């Protein structure tokens, strides 16, 4: 091939000819950092509707997650790739077999929805009617119909869920994967980020010159733009929950965190050799449907980070191959 393999032997243990189909949505998340989520301890409500989830048992947060890098460039094509942080380059990311290859390789329904950027390469080698610009309405080129909600006309994260049941019914008795790539918390102009319903921390900084105003009223943004998440997650979840012909998941990470003034840094994208904890300590959820068949798997003793989702996906799509040996994945593998 073109392509540089590492998992040419993947074949997928069951089917759905033999059992239920799958069905997973990765979100990937944008800009959140792991101590402003209130279910690590932050003292104030930034997740309500995960946090309900987390007491019922049905959301399990994996704690302080360390993201590969600082900006999505660089760690979105490293959280879908075999390499792993300390052997990926972004320069060269194109020119290896990702996860997205193999899953469409055996067979699984792929969708990507982005109002964030692009895939970063990762969809590529996929049909182009496989990835959804999101960051534009219908008129603008793209096919987000919630983008007028807010003066800015900025497109929503809520609106990558509208009708995803048109995939589900497109592709019946298939195993299906949908990646939402979010918009998220992503600044500087976080008051841009979330509609009114979720201003809820006040006063809030209305300028991108974020050293000029006062920094609790920049966190107080950065916060709503958390709650809008947290009820995009609840909304996603309240769709899957009505997916009961499929065994369901939802993983969510962020591809890294945000500095917010400490030591005078703000922002992200810092070379990962220097960057502060705050850049690299994201939040991590995954969501088990009704009746799961799977597990969540032991801890890291350092705890985890982007170098589990490659193995997850291929656990929850019950493809073995010889690349997720050693490695470690959210969900154990089922036998
Ligand atoms: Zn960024
Ligand atoms: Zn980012």
């Amino acid at each position: 091939t073109e392509t540089i393999m590492h998992a040419n032997d993947a074949i997928q243990k069951t089917t759905a000819s033999t059992r239920k189909p799958r069905l997973v949505v990765m979100v990937v998340g944008e800009t959140a950092r792991a101590d402003h989520a209130s279910f690590n301890g932050y003292q104030r409500a930034t997740f309500p509707h995960m946090d309900k989830l987390i007491g019922l048992g049905q959301v399990h947060n994996f704690g302080n997650v360390t993201s590969c890098g600082t900006s999505a460039a660089y760690s979105v094509p490293c959280m879908f790739s075999y390499l792993g942080a300390e052997k990926y380059d972004v320069d060269t990311a194109d020119y290896h077999e990702n996860v997205i290859d193999t899953l469409d390789r055996l067979g699984v329904a792929i969708l990507w929805r982005d109002n964030n950027s692009d895939s970063k390469g990762v969809m590529n080698r996929l049909p182009a009617k496989q990835y959804q610009d999101y960051k534009n309405s219908p008129l603008q080129g793209g096919n987000n119909t919630i983008c007028h909600t807010n003066p800015y006309d900025e497109c929503r994260d809520v609106g990558m869920l509208v009708d995803l049941d048109d995939h589900v019914k497109a592709h019946a008795n298939q195993d299906i994967l949908i990646v939402l790539h979010q918009m998220g918390n992503h600044g500087p102009a976080y008051y841009k980020r979330y509609d009114d319903e979720f201003a809820q921390f006040l006063p809030v900084c209305t300028s991108s010159e974020l050293a000029e105003c006062e920094r609790q009223t920049v966190i107080n943004a950065y916060d709503n733009a958390l709650l809008a998440t947290d009820d995009f997650l609840k909304q996603t979840i309240d769709w899957l929950a009505a997916q009961t012909h499929a065994d369901t998941a939802m993983l969510y990470l962020s591809d890294h965190g945000e500095s917010l003034g400490e030591k005078g840094v703000y922002l992200h994208g810092m070379p990962k050799a220097f960057a502060p904890k705050e850049q690299l300590s994201i939040p991590a959820l995954l969501w088990l449907g009704a009746d799961t068949p799977f597990a969540v798997a032991n801890s890291p003793t350092a705890g985890f980070s982007h170098d589990a989702i490659t193995p997850t996906l291929l656990n929850l799509f019950d493809v073995s191959t010889q690349a997720t040996a050693d490695k470690t994945a959210f969900v154990n593998p089922l036998d």
